[PDB]
């Protein structure tokens, strides 16, 4: 799936190898995005690029920039691809071209670029990496052209679908695919090293394991003390590991099906969504001090790759005096807050409602319309409560 496949304009890249995308690729620039289909930054951000993509069809003309190919690496599956340039968070920006004497690359300062400052950019690199002519002009217009039309073939109805209702009931293979998601391509992405790092997930892994039992977190346990000095993590090994944990989610590894984080598109929703139904899981289900909060934060420390996100959560200030429920309730409330009037990359039918609304539960709120804390953290410790 990812963000670029309804595209044509759009290269999707599945593999760092060019000869494979082309015959003549590996002789023409390419600017690339590395993206997370998860992440708030490039989910808004897609928005710019096919935009400038877009204007990458020009027939003959004389740009410098109309020989460059746009293209776009997703690091939710081609975790792979995504190590091999040390990418971590996103959106991330990339300038491919031929070496003259396998492809040299340049990696862009600052990778959130308005349409004109990419075009100016992508311009200004073509011209001092290339030797710029028509031979060769309109040779890569040509293959850019082929790839062009011919993503357009893969792009009753191909496309009529339906009408949309979103599920607002809470069910477990949502918070399972959640956690499958995180350990199979999150942990994936960004390894166990250093020590800090291995700390953090070794113990949020346990503390899932203790509160959500049967979720398959034991499996996950086991491959996490299998890495050693003799026997290193590695993707192909781990996500092996995570596989064969018997989490209980529902689709295949390659795709996991949300139905409570479903939304009205494929794009929307999905696992972000998902990670926070665990999160609040976690509160919820936490054996008394582990820390739940002083965990959870310290996961998303060091695997929670959407970097915007990542930050402020860490600097949530948690003090361990009360409900790690209401707290986490409150820390969710105040992003939808933020959200809530924020239309660039998010679900049309799916708003950001301070949670829970009134339908939800009556008895949380009250004569003036607003919440009474002790019933709020009643009715959550009843909806995410965890039962085998
Ligand atoms: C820790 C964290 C931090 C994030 N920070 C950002 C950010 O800064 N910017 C950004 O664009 N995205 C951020 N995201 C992603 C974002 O929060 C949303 O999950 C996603 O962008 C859209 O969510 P949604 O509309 O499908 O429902 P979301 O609210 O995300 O999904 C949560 C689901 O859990 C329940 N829920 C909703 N609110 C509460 C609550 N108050 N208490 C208990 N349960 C609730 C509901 O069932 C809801 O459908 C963050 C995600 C996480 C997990």
């Amino acid at each position: 799936p990812g963000l670029f496949h309804l595209d044509s304009s759009v290269v999707d890249l599945s593999g760092d190898d060019f000869s494979r995308v082309h015959r003549v690729a590996p002789l023409c620039p390419w600017i690339v995005l590395f993206y997370n289909d998860g992440c708030g930054a490039s989910r808004r951000y897609a928005s710019t690029f096919s935009k400038f993509a877009g204007g990458l069809k020009v027939e003959h003309g004389k740009d410098a920039l109309q020989i460059a190919t746009a293209a776009a690496v997703n690091c939710a599956s081609e975790v792979d691809l995504c190590r091999k340039y040390d990418i971590n968070f996103v959106p991330r920006l990339f300038f491919f071209y031929p070496r003259d004497s396998s492809l040299e690359h340049v990696a862009f300062e600052n990778s959130h670029l308005e349409v004109d400052e990419l075009e100016s950019e992508v311009r200004r690199l073509v011209n001092k990496h290339m030797v710029v002519d028509d031979s060769l002009k309109e040779r890569c217009i040509d293959m850019h052209f082929k790839l062009y039309t011919s993503k357009e073939e893969l792009v009753s109805s191909t496309d009529e679908s339906g009408r949309f209702v979103e599920t607002t009931e809470l069910y477990a293979t949502d918070i399972a695919g959640a956690f499958f998601s995180a350990m199979h391509y999150d942990v994936s992405l960004v390894g166990t090293e250093p020590r800090e790092r291995l700390t953090a997930l070794e113990d949020f892994v346990l503390l899932v394991k203790d509160s959500l039992p049967s979720i398959g977190a034991d499996g996950v346990v086991s491959a996490l003390e299998s890495i050693t000095a003799e026997r290193p993590f590695t993707v192909a090994s781990w996500q092996d590991a995570v596989v064969k944990s018997g989490i209980p989610f529902d689709g295949s590894p390659r795709n996991v099906r949300w139905r409570t984080c479903r939304g009205s598109s494929p794009q929307y929703r999905g696992f972000p969504c998902g990670m926070w139904l665990l999160l609040h899981a976690l509160t919820v289900n936490t054996p008394a001090d582990r820390n739940v909060l002083e965990v959870i934060q310290n996961y998303i420390r060091y695997f929670f790759s959407c970097k915007e996100s990542r930050d402020h959560f860490i600097q949530f200030n948690f003090s361990p005096n009360e409900d790690p429920v209401l707290q986490l309730w409150r820390a969710h409330n105040n992003v939808n807050a933020r959200l809530a009037n924020v239309k660039d990359g998010a679900d049309p039918l799916v708003p950001k409602r301070q949670f829970p609304t009134l339908e939800a539960c009556t008895e949380c709120y009250d004569g003036a319309g607003n919440f009474i804390e002790a019933h709020v953290t009643g009715f959550l410790k009843q909806r995410y409560l965890w039962d085998p």
